[PDB]
């Protein structure tokens, strides 16, 4: 269940020497990564999660403050423009920073959850890539939660609680969990760590999560629970992710007026449900062998005439599913129906529709599934409300199975 | 007037010396962005394209062969790894030509429409940077046709259409049509250059789109149709353009099988409707003088107490309203309701809701506008049905206005 092989046979996605570990999403992969970006949204409207973009790029001496030029240099990439030096982004954190750095602040507009689908870069090494899992450039579904010490408990609980909420909507409710603590490159004193380090393995442990501790792991700026999830080949890779960060707000200046009135410095918790879009998809296409769930295929229906005949209904079926919000496509191209089914069934399009004389004149389909179920025949009132719930509930079953 | 001050009333986004031309979109600043995508999306739909993303950085090699490195070389960011240099983006059209060159096409393929919000970057010398108007990082609402000869004015045409219907929905009264032509730094013959010119210049004419030339302007690729738009000192900004190129594709290998069976090299249209979210969101701010419609609106309700006995009932009404899709916000403030009404107004809040005992009492809400208009006490169903409707009807006005 390669993904890299998957991915190619249903046309999601490529990759070229011209851009190592860089992606190109085609239509069918772009549609995947969108649904998923809807999908993150929904569930962090709940939590009045804001949403934010920051600069691709800032100035080195922001990267040294923040500890990642001497931590994290080999990693990162580096241009310049009228003798100032820039980092390309690595993380989103700083910048979130910035923006959690205008404008006075006092406890009351804690704790503050800013979100942001950011577009990362790592130099990563070229020997150590691997399709979707490890690249050079992903979009996180990060979010950085501005808190004071007192709320640290809640808001690792509310990260915990979306990840495990979200995974189970894929299926995944078998998660390895790590905790990794202090490297031995780091920020921040012993101190720091130890209490960072039992916040988080608490954390853990009043929710009833089996974790293993992972000597020298964590970031450098903060102790760091991963979320594992495995390939076809059992390969471990971290996905979701929490850190604790006690040491990036005072470095960047972010405070806050405490209730006291007292100037204050806000804790930071780092986190990413999904990890990464790219190596989330790789994970979710493995572990669907390509048959995504109806909410998130690519195309959710083709519907297919005999002859050119029924090209005129076909048409008209395919704008009224389209209308209905169904991605839909028609296929009406002169070949055999037979030939159309394979294809389509080959690129794992949930439903088929098929279209002769008898359904012209009757107003009603044929329908397909992807598995080579026949479903008989069926109204398109029906159909269209069926698709509808299996996709407003974001179902992992097909009708009937 | 200016929309960098209109942007800072608004906490809309900022900008720092860390990173020239380098937007940081706030939570408010990026809810427009999004509204903006939707509706480009929604259009995309509507006209038939594709929707993909490429990566951020591709070999220099790369941008040799399509003419960037000798005839945009000052514009490009470059960084490298592992002994290989690369090229930061600057424009979308080589990676959507890589992504076309994935799997044989045939002319039955075409047209085919590439979009990409895509996101760009450009060294532009630093004092010539300006608010959101001129960035060096911009994400384009970008696309590429790829087509045939004989369907150069059909797509063209379509292009344009698209600009005016999707410009309609603003209200813009100022539209100069700019025709650039051959620039003294350009690749392509003469011949070449003679047959994009006049086509550009023929679509135009067929359209009855009265329009002036801007010799030495336009592509080094190809001639292009600009429209341009006014900020509020009436200075000319280039944001929807039109392009021919009949060079990029052949100087990255792109072909289709023929209806002789023989191979062709298709044609490459370039076009941007909004030009970049960030020059369109400075226009549109300055345009509405940050009195956005409804449907752009970062905050569409502000439903207001009087006293804390009327915070349960904000509270409900707030999460209602939240429910029914609308962007709203509770202020429960001990401040006096003028203050309050002010201070929204400020922040060019479209509707306000004053709930005092007697809306409580009666289930209603006292209504009031940014404009400073009394609409009198609403039912709340009332209330989101006409804003659900004048929302999805993007409509440049406000109830009884
Ligand atoms: C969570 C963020 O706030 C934090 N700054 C951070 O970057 N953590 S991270 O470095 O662990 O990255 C978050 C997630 O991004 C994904 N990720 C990291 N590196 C790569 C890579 N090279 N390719 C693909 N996904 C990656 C992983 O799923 C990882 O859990
Ligand atoms: C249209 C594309 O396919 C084409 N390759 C292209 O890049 N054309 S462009 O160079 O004219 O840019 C398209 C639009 O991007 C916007 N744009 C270009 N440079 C900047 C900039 N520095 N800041 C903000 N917007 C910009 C303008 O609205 C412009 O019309
Ligand atoms: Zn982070
Ligand atoms: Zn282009």
């Amino acid at each position: 269940r390669d993904h890299r092989k998957i991915g190619k046979q249903l046309d999601l996605y490529h990759m070229q020497e011209e851009a190592p570990g860089m992606v190109f999403w085609h239509n069918d992969g772009w549609t995947i990564f969108r649904e998923l970006e809807v999908f993150v949204r929904s569930k962090l409207k709940e939590y009045q999660y804001q949403e934010v973009k920051g600069p691709f790029m800032m100035d080195r001496v922001l990267w040294e403050k923040t500890g990642h030029w001497d931590n994290y240099k080999d990693a990162m990439f580096t241009t310049s423009s009228e003798n100032r030096e820039y980092c390309i982004k690595p993380m989103n954190c700083p910048g979130h920073v910035q923006i959690f750095n205008q404008g006075l602040k006092s406890y009351r507009d804690l704790p503050l959850r800013m979100a942001e689908f950011g577009s990362c870069h790592r130099n990563e090494p070229s020997g150590s890539l691997h399709g979707l899992m490890r690249v050079r450039g992903f979009t996180q579904d990060d979010a950085h939660i501005f808190c004071t010490e007192e709320q640290i408990r809640d808001e690792v609980n509310g990260c915990i609680r979306l990840v495990y909420d979200m995974y189970s909507t894929f299926g995944f409710e078998k998660i390895v969990v790590k905790l990794s603590t202090r490297p031995e490159k780091r920020i921040g004193s012993d101190e720091m760590w130890d209490r960072a380090e039992a916040d988080l393995a608490v954390a853990l442990e009043e929710n009833n999560i089996p974790f293993e501790y992972q000597l020298g792991e964590g970031a450098f700026y903060g102790p760091k629970i991963e979320f594992t999830l495995y390939d076809c080949l059992d390969r471990a890779w971290q996905c979701g992710t929490v850190q604790l960060d006690f040491s990036l707000p005072s470095r960047l200046s972010a405070s806050y007026v405490g209730e006291d009135n007292e100037r204050k410095v806000p804790v930071m918790i780092h986190r990413a449900i999904l990890g990464s879009m790219e190596r989330f998809i790789g994970i979710l296409t493995e572990e669907f062998a390509g048959f995504f769930p109806t909410w998130l295929a690519p195309v959710q229906v083709v519907i297919m005439n005999i002859t050119d005949s029924q090209s005129e209904y076909v048409n008209e079926l395919t704008q009224k599913l389209s209308n209905a919000g169904i991605r839909v496509k028609a296929d009406l191209r002169n070949e055999k129906i037979g030939f159309k089914i394979r294809e389509h069934t080959l690129r794992r399009v949930p439903y088929m529709l098929v279209c002769g004389d008898k359904e012209v004149e009757s107003g009603k389909v044929a329908v397909r599934t992807r598995r080579g179920k026949d479903l008989g025949s069926m109204d398109v009132n029906e159909v269209i409300e069926k698709l509808q719930q299996e996709i407003r509930s974001r179902s992992l079953k097909q009708l009937e199975e």
